């Protein structure tokens, strides 16, 4: 407890994926409530064994300083997709409430290859084409791991294992990019807090062409790396990249009982 009364809580939230999914975007978006406390860093305390080996006491000491009535969060986007996560996260705790971020499944696919596209333009090594992951043999490659990231039946059914479907609010990825507040609103609900965020919080930025946070004078876009132009892909590749999600997209709305708008 410090001199202002503030202090170090462990999170009553978490967001834990899915990478790509708009998890800067809802972090940032959240922590716009005035009782919201928000990690900067990703932590990957659950998913990497050097942090997680260090305990609860080093996870605590890596989350903000906020006072007693306020929710700390924190995201790191690769807990969603590690098995070995939500059976740590449960062991912290049961009963916390977790926010989970998705995209259509194909638009996610690119996304993940443009970012690490762009890690590696700008570091000058070379990186291969989407088309080398996504086509082997003149066939849809499904041992590339970017589409194992987008079959989320699989991973949320390990999450489902130990959580229950109540405490997972997943957040529309594709309705925030459009028109962010609605979505922001179900995750103040879906978290019981009184409804401070307002519309007059975000406007669209015709440069970055994507919302933009207003809050108290100041007016900030998400960095450089969100929001990037994705590869163009022949659309007989595109369609079969939609295709291949279809099954499983119906897997995922039956276990969560609600349907998304996707290729
Ligand atoms: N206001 C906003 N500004 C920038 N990106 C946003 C955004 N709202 C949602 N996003 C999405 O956040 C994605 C990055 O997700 P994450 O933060 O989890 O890595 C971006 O992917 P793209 O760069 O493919 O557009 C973008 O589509």
């Amino acid at each position: 407890v410090a001199p202002n009364g503030s202090a170090q809580q462990l999170p009553q939230t978490i967001i834990i994926g899915v990478r790509k999914g708009g998890t800067r975007a809802l972090l940032e978006m959240l922590s716009l409530h005035p009782d919201v406390a928000a990690a900067e860093n990703e932590v990957h305390f659950f998913d990497w064994e050097e942090h997680y080996s260090h305990g609860l006491g080093w996870y605590l000491s890596q989350m903000p300083f906020s006072w007693p009535h306020q929710l700390t969060v924190e995201k790191t986007p690769a807990y969603f997709t590690s098995p070995k996560v939500p059976e740590r996260v449960y062991s912290m705790n049961p009963s916390i409430r977790l926010l989970l971020i998705l995209r259509d499944p194909s638009e996610r696919v690119l996304s993940d290859y443009t970012q690490v596209f762009y890690n590696h333009m700008q570091k000058h090594k070379p990186y291969p084409s989407i088309e080398e992951f996504l086509v082997r043999d003149g066939r849809l490659n499904v041992d590339y791991k970017a589409l194992n990231r987008s079959l989320y039946h699989v991973h949320m059914q390990n999450w489902l294992r130990f959580f229950p479907l109540r405490h997972i609010h997943i957040v529309d990825g594709d309705r925030l990019i459009r028109d962010p507040f609605p979505e922001i609103q179900k995750v103040e609900r879906f978290l019981k807090l009184s409804p401070q965020i307002n519309a007059s919080n975000f406007y669209f930025n015709k440069t970055k062409g994507f919302y933009c946070l207003r809050d108290s004078g100041r007016d900030r876009c998400l960095h450089e790396s969100k929001g990037r132009a994705h590869p163009q892909v022949d659309p007989k590749l595109l369609n079969k990249l939609h295709e291949y999600f279809h099954e499983p997209n119906k897997k995922f709305f039956e276990l969560v009982g609600r349907t998304f708008d996707w290729h």
